[PDB]
């Protein structure tokens, strides 16, 4: 469980993530890695 990865797709189909990993980059990209 991460802090971004529990909010947006909690749970996901392999053709999911992949549209969810744009969205995903939008929501934390570099934040330090914090």
């Amino acid at each position: 469980e991460i802090q971004l990865m529990h909010n947006l797709g909690k749970h996901l189909n392999s053709m999911e993530r992949v549209e969810w990993l744009r969205k995903k980059l939008q929501d934390v990209h570099n934040f330090v890695a914090l």
